[PDB]
């Protein structure tokens, strides 16, 4: 799979609106891409990055209230991954293969075969740091987590947990039932693995909930009482300070 050819195929569609979508991969719900423009396409290290959005002059969206910057889709091509332009592949005597995704433009369409398709932060950040990307360097992440500093400070480090902000920090911390100020050296590997997995789970879940616009129920973020019902405490901590919520009863400090 030479991704240079794939990029050459994708290039004529850059700047064109997406009319409709098809395929059998509905995990990302590609119908979000309707009436959006393929604003950019780039290739870096066995991955293909496509950007969809509505950017007008000066970088402003179409309709503005004072009162986004586009979505990035990552395509990780395996040994037999491929993309087609205005044509569909046929089987080689093993029924025709079904494309994972088909994007329709007025000029033509693109079909992607045998590839992993997931949202990502984009090319600007290294995929190893990206928490959304499947190619997430969990070795690097745990090496960062085992440091002396409290877990909130390490989690907010974009070099190793890129894309992780305040809300994900608080929710992932409550889900593992660990205190925000607990040290990464003074935590069990069980809790560390649970936290690291909850990162990847809650990130993609929250992203999918936010894209579809469905109302999201916050567990501990800006909540007066925890799910169990204990009063929630609020204070500011940082390595630059940020607002934090935690339940001391649910999340002991644990020396
Ligand atoms: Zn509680």
């Amino acid at each position: 799979p030479s991704l240079r050819k794939f990029h050459q195929l994708v290039a004529p569609f850059v700047g064109q609106l997406v009319v409709t979508v098809g395929g059998n991969s509905k995990k990302i719900n590609p119908n979000m891409l309707e009436m959006l423009r393929l604003q950019d396409s780039q290739v870096h290290g066995k991955n293909l990055y496509l950007n969809f959005g509505l950017t007008e002059d000066l970088g402003l969206p179409e309709s503005f209230l004072l009162p986004n910057s586009g979505l990035w889709l990552c395509f990780h091509f395996g040994l037999f991954g491929s993309v087609r332009a205005s044509e569909l592949s046929r089987a080689t005597k093993a029924k025709d293969p079904i494309p994972r995704l088909v994007l329709h433009f007025a000029k033509g369409f693109l079909a992607f075969y045998n590839c992993r398709i997931y949202w990502c932060l984009g090319p600007t950040v290294k995929p190893t740091s990206d928490i959304l990307s499947e190619e997430f360097d969990r070795r690097q992440a745990l090496e960062a987590l085992k440091q002396a500093s409290p877990v909130s400070y390490t989690l907010l480090d974009q070099r190793y947990f890129a894309g992780l902000g305040n809300i994900i920090k608080n929710e992932v911390l409550y889900l593992a039932r660990i205190h925000p100020l607990s040290l990464g050296s003074c935590l069990t590997p069980l809790n560390l693995e649970s936290l690291l997995d909850h990162v990847v789970s809650f990130s993609v879940g929250w992203l999918q909930k936010k894209l579809e616009g469905k109302p999201l129920h916050h567990l501990i973020y800006q909540k007066e009482q925890c799910p169990a019902g204990h009063q929630v405490m609020k204070d500011s901590f940082g390595p630059f300070q940020r607002l934090t919520w935690w339940c001391p009863h649910c999340q002991p400090k644990a020396e």
